[PDB]
């Protein structure tokens, strides 16, 4: 909540999923991903795109009560 | 709110800033990033990182209010 | 006899042919390969590999004459 | 005389030397270079560029004795 290694994965995903095969490959290595201790079978599809969408709304909502 | 191009640019930026130039380079070309209708001076640093943090916050904030 | 581009193209091919598809892609862009005055429809397969072989013989036979 | 792995390292070199840093890296991985049985410090600078130059001269020498 939320550490270095992870925002990596969250993104490494984004690349795999969005079809950025190369960028996936390269970032996979540069990120030292296969040493990165997260469980990938236990994090959602399009996990990056979403968590973002919401942080925006969290902003949007902080504007409007104020 | 919140198109591919944007989440892309956010990421590209996270790569540079954090020092993943080898990926930064590859991703930029694969995600046609020179054709970006984004003002990069109008992209604060740690942008991806901090937005992402507000997502998670908004998630906790919904779970604990239930 | 023998330009930068020339060797470059020779390599680019080697990457595609040998199926080093990630690098091929990357090297393509780094070595500004699309701007080249090479006819690719004229570049025989196993281009580099076999040119190497002949070089290596030219070493060996310039040693065995003396 | 002349193995798959051999021509790889040779090129991997050329990439570094040539200041093709990004393609050196990706190809470092894609060609499983850390597993390859060459002593890196037992191959001279501009190794690829030259073995090539000679292979072409050998070709020339063959045409001109006929």
């Amino acid at each position: 909540s939320i550490t270095s290694d992870e925002v990596n994965f969250l993104v490494y995903r984004y690349l795999q999923e969005s079809g950025f095969s190369h960028s996936a490959f390269t970032f996979g290595i540069e990120s030292h991903i296969s040493q990165s201790n997260i469980n990938g079978t236990l994090v959602p599809p399009a996990a990056l795109i979403s968590i973002l969408q919401k942080g925006l709304q969290y902003v949007e909502a902080e504007i409007s009560i104020n």
